[PDB]
């Protein structure tokens, strides 16, 4: 009771909520891109220096962002993704909190530059000091967005012991963009780590065959063992490959990616389906190898549960897990 | 880009932070019951109906709050705990984010009323609306506080639908306040559900035998394997209970409570290293049974990881780990 309840200032404000969004430069860039995918991009080019704890860079071919919202871009609470409670219970998009830029703003040196079709104009905008006042001031940039991100915790010393080796935060960059270059085939995207390219994933054009990219990102094993899935119910739906468990080594087993409509996601109750499946199927239970997507109804699913989305929890729980069973089982067979 | 970007309803936005803070009643209880150790209280009184669903009243005999820091403490961002990065780095309580309350009265009809030692008067206090407006008006009151927590999730359909049984979300309710009452032996604790008493932790005075609590809580079972520790290097320092491996059940193995400077914690390096010294002491390995508190100086260990302060990160990460396992190991010889 010695000190008074009092509003905490702006930029610690969000320097907390930076704790709970942004754990390493992976997370930085998980935000980003998935901005960049929430604007329309077909294309985004990812820059890395020093493990990302230099720079960090994301260029997309977007839609962009208007002049007079780039102040709100940097907002807290802010966003364009939703508006209401509706909005939120049937989300249709990666970002629905308005925080993730304001958040990161507020633990490193962040620039916002973009311009939109409109505009024959492109502005640059950043925020600083304790109440986050924001600059808009006019750049040369084509119809889309980058997003650059520099020093990293310069300004909350604690965090940034944290900070592994250059490699090591690099190698969970390189993991992340990995996950994201799965969820969205359509999408090409490129990787630099300090000056030199590092990944070059291709777009898979109109009913194109996606087996290509799924070996050049998981690996010719996979690709060899890998069993395509095509099971739905109503809006239910499971598509994706999952490994023969009787070929499947513990480097497969590195490779266990789902999504929930296109969200990259770890989910325990998918998780342990597939792995119910497998041990039914093979004789013991051995860490399954598997890249799968499922489809629901955003009202059967809430994804707001986690400020990372690293969870959700699903309406009918025990539907949803014999769905995911089924549908792996019946491959297996 | 076609909805312009907007900043959030007042209520819209507290209620997207009370899906990662208040998962169900029992969560409601966590943040609540803090709150009132964190005041000073040495007596708390827990009442539920119906798992919480339909009312949670939390009345505490801690130093209250002020008649003009009652819609602070109700706002977001607003908090006594902590005033600035140093106070973040060096957490010396439960709670700085200065959200739980404003998240709370945003999915449930909540209701505060409190005095402190220096006043005559008590009030009661209440946000309403999309702007979350604070209405503060005269009560009696002793000194300390009282949250009523009604309708939870009345304005949040969907979630209401993830509400388990009654009897099951008691029953997490009944599970947290344990974790609490092992955290602070000398807090009296009485939890009620539906007008009926269920539980009464008696205070451990000074010096006093805290097996007496242990038991009463832990079960007999445990008390009977428990294996005092006392592990102490610097500032790094374990003690609590851990069952003899060779005798634990898994029933015993259900009992899995670690705390960091006493907060409630499930830590994956924690629990690594005592399975660890565990089966490297035993033949095999099999689930421990523990109640082991670390305390360890707060610039070591990052808290703002978990908007619920579910998880710690800590620096030396490896020293720590080793630390626990020497500390469990020693005790087994
Ligand atoms: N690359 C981009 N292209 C176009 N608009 C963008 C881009 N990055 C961010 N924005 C806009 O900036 C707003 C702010 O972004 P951000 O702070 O990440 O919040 P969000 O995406 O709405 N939600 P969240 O991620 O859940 O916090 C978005 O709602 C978009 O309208
Ligand atoms: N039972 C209580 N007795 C005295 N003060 C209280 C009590 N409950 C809440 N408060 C005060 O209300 C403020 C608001 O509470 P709350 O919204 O829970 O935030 P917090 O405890 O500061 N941080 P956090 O829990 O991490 O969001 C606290 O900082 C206290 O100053
Ligand atoms: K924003
Ligand atoms: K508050
Ligand atoms: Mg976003
Ligand atoms: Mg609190």
């Amino acid at each position: 009771s010695h000190m008074p309840i009092q509003v905490l200032p702006p930029q610690l404000a969000n320097q907390i909520a930076a704790g709970e969004v942004v754990e390493r430069p992976a997370s930085v860039v998980k935000e980003l891109v998935e901005n960049s995918l929430d604007a329309g991009a077909t294309r985004i080019d990812i820059d890395i220096e020093r493990g990302g704890a230099k720079l960090i860079r994301i260029r997309d071919n977007g839609c962009g962002i208007k002049k007079d919202e780039l102040a709100l871009a940097l907002a807290r609470h802010a966003t364009s993704k939703i508006a209401s409670l509706d909005d939120l219970e049937a989300i249709i998009s990666l970002g629905f909190r308005g925080e993730a830029l304001a958040s990161i703003s507020s633990v490193s040196r962040l620039t916002l530059t973009s311009r939109t079709a409109e505009q024959q104009e492109a502005w640059q905008a950043y925020a600083e000091g304790r109440d986050m006042n924001v600059t808009v001031k006019p750049a040369a940039h084509p119809v889309g967005t980058t997003l650059e991100v520099l020093d990293l915790f310069y300004n909350t010393p604690a965090r940034r012991k944290f900070l592994r080796t250059e490699k090591t935060e690099f190698n969970h960059i390189d993991e992340i963009i990995r996950r994201i270059a799965l969820a969205r085939f359509d999408v090409t995207i490129n990787l630099s780590h300090n000056g030199k390219i590092v990944r070059q994933y291709r777009a898979v054009p109109e009913g194109g065959q996606k087996e290509r990219r799924l070996g050049a990102i998981c690996g010719t094993a996979f690709l060899e063992q890998a069993l395509a899935i095509e099971w739905q119910h109503g809006d239910l739906t499971l598509r994706g490959w999952v490994a023969d468990p009787n070929h499947t080594t513990p480097a497969l087993a590195e490779i266990q990616y789902c999504y929930v409509n296109g969200r990259m996601m770890r989910d325990r109750l998918i998780n342990h389906a597939i792995r119910q499946a497998c041990e039914d199927k093979l004789g013991a239970d051995q860490q399954p190898a598997f890249v799968l997507y499922l489809e629901i109804d955003p009202h059967q699913v809430d994804v707001n549960v986690h400020p990372a989305k690293h969870e959700v929890r699903f309406h009918q729980s025990r539907l949803v897990h014999d769905f995911i069973y089924q549908g792996v089982l019946s491959v297996l067979q």
